[PDB]
């Protein structure tokens, strides 16, 4: 068959109709029966004494005898009554009495007559808010009065009876509850219990009424306006005039009754307190000690002030995001940078949070002589008022208020003219922070007071069903970067000392490499295009050093002695590397453009024209083979970083693990050791390619340069290169390579000759360089010094021979792309890890160095074969 | 200065110390007090009576006069005694009696008479566990005796008083509780309230009772066993004898006032509740209709049997793992199939869980008549012995018993001798699954009913700090594949069907063009060669359609129709794939070792070894190149599936969204429309690249082939090519190329050369080839027609004159790896989604066909001009 039945819900069932539990529908009560109070089952109408009823539903009650109408308080039986009938028929009595109907043994008396509480004698009593037996009233009105009257001469409020003559805070007091920038509303909590608690924690030591304040000198945001009068200021009164009892444990700012709100009503405590060593802990990370945990403790009061407990902040206390008991408890390890977000809505806080209740954070450390202590963490409110100027949010910490007590979700002190009815504003503290930060020089992990930055929001509450809350939590470390920006310096500007020394040589290199000695104005532009490249370098390798030093000295390390850099120091790092990049930049687009402008001729017979196009396509398939085979490097680099896991060396945690199991908590990444991992693996795999492909190759597989060398021999071929005026490469005439200088005298005649205009040019040269070659130029051999070959220069000039070098290296390999690939390496690296620190995504930087190279290797190939059609033939 | 004082716990106070609220530290008491019962205060020793006390904690109190040695129950007065002192003082007198010390007035007596409650009479009343006043004896007392005495000839069990003559269930119970595998302990729960709750049930109709006792059924695993006598066959005991007060609403398995707890005591009802349709709601995902939501309702009784109340099973309901409010919400979401895993620890659930809830979820939808409705959701527990049989963990589903009442944490049942000691197990559900299931043949969204499989661990508790427990919870979507199935097999039938004849034709075709016409056995392997290529593309596009088809279907379709395979089916999909990557690398190695093993020869003047060994060297670098960028390919297809979002198409939810935002829960990936976005990328990119390239390179850079063609006209070469044995390519003699069939008896002259060796030998063919094409063999031209150009087959079979083919198309493409590119972009697909396959990983898929790639373009390029050095010269 089919089981389903019609939906019906116990509020719904109709005042003679009741709710079943097994059956799950309205059930009619029967015989002059009604609804209960909650709605399981009936008790029956007013008049009708109950006969029967068990833990069933179906109940017997019978009319008992007019002449006694009324009936008890218990329902079992009915009795007559001494006045008029009630209601529901319970046979009250007026405002001041006791409803006797039993007597001493129990028995019914039939007549309940109601007798006078005393209440006015060496017995006090009062009734019992519900008409049954006397019960002994409030301590504070038989002490101040003499029988709990508190008539006019003495003063009743928030419950208590305080004498007039006494100490009591006579002031017109303000219940105004600060709210978001502009708004304030009197809230009833403040306007009932206010002055009551003042008076009493004054007058009497009634110590939870002392608390009782403190707390609504913390609900109000502790904003002490110093000329008004409200929680605060009222906090501060009660603690200028109770000085007699002067102070707890040595604190001068805790009164001997009162808690400890703030740190002093002055605005220069900021350094001392934050900056006071105070710590015997050493912390560390993995080995013979024993100490990777913060261990917090705190006290939570109530809103009454009463004192719930101790508890560690383990297991997710202040902070009201949702999540497994690992993730939570590991945002106090030692070294873990926490960071948390979620976005809770309102009902479930309005559910989950009735009241406030208010924590003090304290940290626990060992003395000397093993007894126990616990320390004082200072929270900087951010919300705090002091003459109506928020003085927590600034940037000098010399303007610093320093509170002491926080809570997190305040569903009370908003409330409008009744306590009872529903809050028109709710006030959640929606950003937390804990920042630990290490006393300078150490060798061991002491560290200053941490310090908890919390900022309270004041969300309005329209619907309670939307307006979802942005809350958030982190714990961040810290450092006093001393040593490092000054050897960051000093290194720098001695490499940029070194580099001016090779800008120099390099420029009279390329001076004495082109017939005219006079720096005019080209020699200031090539100087300064020099210095970018060998300035490019120095960045480079002062960036991958430091970075590489953060990895090394922080993820193995046994006694914590640096902590990795926060936001400010990853920007100066990365403003220190985008020049880098900028400058290496520079130096590729002129050295490729350098490259495309050079000047070519082939010779036919030195040692037809189906023979050169030959050798002329041969060279220019050569013009690109890098030495190392880039795709592949790419790819590699994008692997070992994302499959194999050494992204995870990134994170910043306290564990140089690899693949972190997900069950544990995933800190968030550095941008100042993705640079260190992705240079220190390109370089890594680099090396691997050079002695690796370079050995195979030479060994066995092709290697395309000594190729073309002996293509050369195979088909009498001779190639002639210009490099930039005067500076050329090899004849293949005695095949060898060797460079070649030429004299002055000689390009100008070799620019004579530029002006059937292929042939009857084309063959003018060809038989003039093979007239050159072949003995008024006069070429002559020589070799190079083991000191010119560093210097990359020349020591004697030609002037009237054009001398030649033999270089047995293939030093024509440094125009084809392939002698300078160290450049192409690094410039390749620095494009890398520079789109991945705009956007931290790992794939899209290694699919935009892929793109990078494909670009610049076709220009290379499309504009440099076009330039050679025209300095040959056709 | 510093801030810390040593770190003090209330609970360490010494009896004469109290702990102070604002100084954390212990306080002496003073004058003859002592520590108070919680230890935030002190009240004095016995003997003194308290003078004043306010709210603080200093007080005073004095021995008052030794003719009064004993102290009212408030120790505000002290009064005479009329019997001996207690241990506190207070002034007892014996068990049955009322301590009396006040008046009605409340005025004190000094005399302290105890006077006896009636309990016997007209009016009921017994001490009311303070010793203050009387109060009235338990219903039942009344009822069945006559004044809550309760004495032999009637029973005291649990609290209550049955009598003996009426019904009452005679049995020696057994208060066993079934364990984990082998194992049992007398709970004392059961032992005390079972017997009790069923006689309270039964005589009287107290349902509270009623309830208690199906729980009692459902903490004990509904096992009934039917010979023996426990919770649950005292359940159906109970059910058997109350027959005459028959159904609730018309479920004949629902007594009068009994719970629902089982669907029948037999073994058959599991197909006819889990398969009838009962369900008129039409689900469907975005457009005009408005039901995405599925809307669960959830009535939860305490232990006792309460009815605490309705609730959506919303905002994380059973399901005890922690996360974010829009996960939980997002749990019942039509089409979101939900999989959640976390870890709990033991202390946590110990505190979060005192003691057991119970549910029956109900499913809520709308009648014809506007009226609302609740369906019924039957459990499927696992756990049931039957008959000491496990039945519900089977496959059959046939033996299956389908239970309703389900909970979470059950750490009251197992308590051993005493009932507030501690458990030593603990019972936790650490395995939820919700399947929906819709109905065969719809238009809409109509569904079975749901189903709940849940299955309960009985974790020990040896630490209570340790141990944590690994629960989980699951929905899943499911539907009944009739005509995925007969259409598949049909589809692939009669593909594979229209495929042998595609194997035939080649085969003929490659028996036509050797010499030999007789199928021997070469013949049937070249043959199964072919039907292997050919069949494979048979399978690889109806995995592709039928994935596509997924994809298409169902992230975009108004009314629900269709939902995604589970495991099983994506196993045999999977299957069907593995199939076709196997037979796809079958053919691609054999065209590999079929290009290979080629005969190639160069004539030198057709139409010295300078010149030669130029064109040779072009070719040898013609022969890999693929007409499609393949590394471009590859990181495209990896682009677009991690970081533009296209892998957000596969998760196995009801949105075609595209890189979800954050807050969202993440569904599971489907292993069956990956490779859908992943083979229909590639595809899409790969055509993309065809005419891309080709008419881009065709208008300008350059075109390899066309280049190789003229390279011969400048250079009067000529390239003569043998495929098989007897169909060969181009002459470059008439330069044009053309297709070229020689006849058995010149093939037979060709290989009779076949034996200084280099020149002596060389020379002779290259004297011969230029002597058959220049004018007894004689070859002549002709042209192929338009049928035969898409048989790739010969109609004219050259037996004396070696015909010659012309073909502009540039026909000698399909031997050097560029007019094959078919198989490449094929076979660079399935390796792709067969690594992306075995582990879900991105890279790793296109880092292993980057690097198969180059494998074999590198194999390829290696032996293939090793070869070519033997067939040729040197």
């Amino acid at each position: 068959q089919t089981f389903s039945f019609p939906f019906q819900q116990p509020e719904k069932c109709d005042n003679n109709q009741y709710f079943d539990i097994s059956a799950l529908s309205c059930v009619p009560c029967g015989a002059n029966q009604r609804q209960d109070a909650r709605g399981t089952s009936c008790v029956c109408l007013p008049g009708f004494q109950m006969i029967s009823n068990n833990g069933g539903p179906a109940i017997i009650c019978k009319k008992c005898p007019e002449n006694m109408k009324g009936v008890t308080e218990d329902g079992w039986n009915c009795i007559s009554c001494p006045s008029d009938l009630t209601a529901e028929g319970k046979c009250h009595c007026p405002i001041g009495h006791i409803l006797v109907e039993r007597d001493i043994n129990g028995t019914l008396l039939s007549q309940a007559t109601c007798e006078l509480c005393d209440g006015n004698e060496n017995s006090f009593m009062v009734v019992n808010a519900l008409g049954d037996r006397c019960v002994r009233c409030e301590p504070t009105f038989v002490n101040t009065s003499r029988s709990c009257a508190c008539s006019e001469p003495n003063i009743l409020t928030g419950g208590l009876c305080f004498s007039s003559t006494g100490n009591f805070p006579l002031r017109r007091i303000s219940a105004a509850r600060y709210g978001e920038v502009g708004m304030s509303l009197t809230s009833e909590w403040f306007a009932k219990y206010l002055q009551s608690s003042a008076a009493a924690c004054w007058v009497y030591a009634n110590l939870t009424s002392c608390q009782a304040l403190g707390n609504m000198c913390v609900m109000n945001m502790n904003s002490y306006d110093f000329a008004t009068f409200d929680a605060c200021g009222l906090f501060q009164f009660i603690f200028e005039n109770t000085a007699g009892l002067s102070t707890v444990h040595s604190i001068s700012f805790w009164r001997q009754n009162l808690p400890w709100l703030f740190y002093g009503d002055q605005l220069g405590l900021a350094p001392q307190v934050l900056s006071s060593t105070s710590l015997p802990t050493n912390f560390s990370f993995k080995g013979e000690n024993q100490n990777t945990k913060l261990k917090f403790v705190a006290a939570s009061y109530d809103i009454r002030g009463n004192f719930l407990k101790w508890q560690t902040l383990e297991g997710g206390v202040l902070q009201l995001c949702p999540d497994t008991e690992t993730r939570l408890n590991a945002a106090y390890s030692f070294g873990t940078t926490y960071q948390q977000n979620c976005e809770i809505p309102i009902s479930k806080i309005l559910i989950d949070f009735p009241t406030p209740i208010f924590y003090d954070v304290y940290l626990e450390y060992t003395d000397e002589n093993q007894h126990q202590y616990i320390l004082a963490v200072p929270v900087l409110n951010l919300n705090l008022q002091h003459n109506k100027i928020f003085v927590n949010q600034d940037s000098n910490s010399g303007k610093w208020l320093l509170t002491r007590r926080i809570f997190l979700v305040d569903a009370v002190s908003g409330r409008e003219n009744d306590l009872g009815t529903q809050p028109r504003v709710i006030r959640v503290a929606t950003q937390i922070s804990l920042s630990v930060h290490l006393v300078p020089n150490t060798i061991n992990g002491n560290i200053y007071p941490p310090l908890i930055t919390i900022a309270y929001s004041d969300i309005d509450i329209k619907d309670a069903n939307s307006q979802s809350v942005k809350v958030s939590f982190s714990v961040t470390y810290e450092m006093d970067h001393g040593e490092a920006h000054v050897q960051t310096d000093i290194a720098l500007g001695v490499l940029g000392g070194l580099a001016v020394l090779a800008s120099l040589l390099k420029t009279a290199g390329w001076k004495r490499r082109i017939g005219s000695p006079m720096i005019d104005l080209q020699t200031v532009v090539k100087f300064l295009v020099y210095y970018a490249g060998d300035l490019a370098n120095v960045f480079f390798i002062i960036t991958v050093g430091t970075g590489l030093y953060w990895l090394i000295f922080f993820k193995a390390q046994k006694s914590v002695s640096v902590l990795l850099p926060m936001p400010i120091q990853e920007e100066r790092f990365v403003t220190y590397v985008g020049c880098a990049f900028a400058l290496k930049a520079l130096q590729f687009l002129h050295k490729l453009i350098s490259q495309i402008t050079i000047d070519v001729f082939f010779i036919d017979w030195e040692r037809s024209i189906w023979r050169t196009y030959f050798v002329a396509n041969e060279w220019n398939e050569i013009q690109t083979v890098r030495k190392i085979n880039s795709l592949f490097q790419v790819l590699t680099v994008l692997f070992f970083l994302e499959v194999v896991g050494f992204k995870n060396l990134a994170l910043m945690d306290s564990s140089s693990s690899l693949s972190r199991n997900p069950p544990s908590y995933i800190a968030p990444y550095s941008c100042i050791l993705r640079y260190a991992v992705s240079a220190a693996l390109w370089l890594a795999i680099g090396i691997i390619q050079v002695v690796f492909f370079a050995v195979f190759y030479e060994r066995f597989i092709e290697d395309k340069i000594r190729q073309f060398v002996d293509l050369c021999s195979m088909s009498n071929i001779s190639v002639f290169l210009l490099s930039h005026k005067c500076f050329g490469y090899y004849i293949h005439g005695r095949g060898q390579t060797f460079e070649i200088a030429i004299s002055n005298q000689m390009r100008q005649h070799y620019d004579r000759i530029h002006e059937e205009q292929s042939i009857k040019a084309y063959h003018m040269m060809n038989k003039f360089l093979g007239s050159f070659i072949d003995h008024e130029m006069d070429y002559f051999i020589k070799d190079k010094l083991l000191l010119e070959r560093i210097l990359g220069m020349e020591f004697m000039e030609p002037m009237e021979k054009s001398i030649f070098y033999n270089d047995e290296g293939y030093s024509f390999s440094s125009v084809l792309y392939y002698g300078n690939e160290a450049t192409l390496l690094i410039f390749d690296l620095l494009f890398f890890c520079v789109v991945d620190l705009a956007c931290q995504n790992f794939i899209l930087a290694s699919f935009l160095t892929y793109l990078q190279q494909e670009i610049f290797r076709y220009i290379r190939n499309t504009v440099g074969q076009k330039n050679l059609a025209s300095k040959t033939l056709v």
